[PDB]
């Protein structure tokens, strides 16, 4: 049964929010552009506003600026808020220490992604930093809990009215769905048909939602994620806020387009690139001069799943990477570094930019790099698929 799951930080957070409410502070909710993040952002933005707060959302542009809090827009975050609230990001954006410094903007970091060495500055609400807890809530999950807590003090009923959104974000992030997640999802799914948010009702209707969870995961979530991938996140967020049946359906249709267009672009890129793969290579290094970068990542993962080799795709001047077993995406990019303009990431995934003119040289460098190291087949349980 749904219960306000512990979580080390909620009390302090709720405190800070109520404080903001009374003082009429400007609250900027900085979420992610994926379904979990957008959905979570919606919860806090409506919830707070519902309690007469001064809230406005802020979503990054997946294609121009990356994920998380962007340092370049920090100055802009300052002039716009008194309380900076993070939704599905933050824990590794330590340079928002400038938030607390530069001016006195209180920072509340909500997240669920793998934490770094040290937590980031500010009041943190992360499930992995809660002592003896193994519930695994998602970004939208944490926001829901956060809205719940704020409801506790102030003395208002639990925010069940918001479980649907929270449910969409959870399934979207394919959480275990075995812990408290189950109660949230089950409760959420049930409230979708005729929920309190037209955008979500109409959408659920459009995709013929019956009540199944697979329907949220395979028809609803894709539609919401499709927007950011084509530089149209806002459209998705607005759908989730709006509550104007008119504007709603218009948006539902705009998401239909976006989703279809994303799918067509993946299929198109895939059938152009897959044949060029070839598992005989220590690393797959392909170049689709005219490929939409907002879709390469997906294609890279599928090419990997198919070849069990590191994949390096470059389209326009951008590049993504997906590798496994020995080879590390970033470290591969370490060499050839000179050939790049920028680059960053981790072991399994990484990104970068470069002048396509150096592609041949880059391909040979990365190939040679993976030439060292064993063959990934001597590691994966193949359930890797
Ligand atoms: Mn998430």
């Amino acid at each position: 049964p749904l219960a306000l799951l512990p979580l080390k930080g909620l009390r302090e957070a709720a405190a800070l929010l109520e404080e903001a409410l009374r003082q009429g502070k400007r609250i900027r909710v900085h979420g992610d552009y994926d379904a979990d993040g957008l959905t979570g952002t919606a919860i806090l933005v409506r919830g707070l506003a519902a309690l007469g707060a001064d809230v406005h959302p802020f979503i990054p542009h997946r294609l121009e600026e990356g994920y998380g809090v962007l340092m370049e827009r920090v100055p802009e975050h300052l002039e716009a808020s008194d309380l900076f609230l993070t939704v599905d990001c933050g824990i590794t954006n330590h340079a928002e220490l400038r938030e607390l410094l530069e001016n006195g903007v209180e920072v509340i970091v909500t997240d669920h992604h793998t934490p770094g060495k040290t937590p980031p500055p500010g009041l943190v609400v992360h499930p992995a930093l809660t002592p003896d807890l193994k519930e695994k809530p998602t970004g939208a999950g944490v926001a829901f809990l956060l809205l719940w807590a704020l409801h506790e003090r102030l003395g208002l009923p639990p925010p069940l009215e918001y479980a649907d959104l929270a449910a969409v974000g959870t399934i979207a992030d394919v959480a275990p769905l075995w812990g408290w997640n189950r109660a949230l999802v089950k409760e959420g799914l049930a409230r979708i048909p005729a929920s309190s948010w037209v955008g979500l009702r109409l959408l659920a209707e459009a995709v013929g939602y019956t009540g199944k969870a697979v329907e949220v995961a395979f028809r609803i979530a894709p539609r919401i994620n499709a927007a950011s991938r084509l530089g149209e996140a806002e459209k998705a967020l607005r759908l989730l806020l709006t509550d104007d049946a008119a504007e709603a359906q218009a948006l539902v249709g705009e998401l239909h387009r976006l989703n279809a267009r994303r799918q067509t672009l993946e299929e198109a890129m895939l059938r152009k690139l897959l044949p060029q793969a070839d598992p005989e290579a220590k690393a797959i290094v392909l170049l689709d001069p005219e490929g939409h970068p907002g879709v390469m990542g997906i294609v890279a993962s599928r090419i990997l799943e198919a070849t069990l080799r590191p994949v390096f795709l470059v389209a326009q001047g951008k590049g993504t990477v997906r590798s496994l077993a020995p080879i590390s995406a970033v470290e591969a990019l370490r060499s050839a570094e000179d050939l790049l303009l920028r680059y960053g990431g981790h072991k399994e995934a990484a990104g970068f930019a470069m002048d396509e003119a150096l592609f041949p040289a880059f391909k040979a460098r990365v190939e040679a790099y993976a030439a060292r190291f064993p063959d990934p087949v001597r590691e994966v349980a193949l359930l890797d698929l």
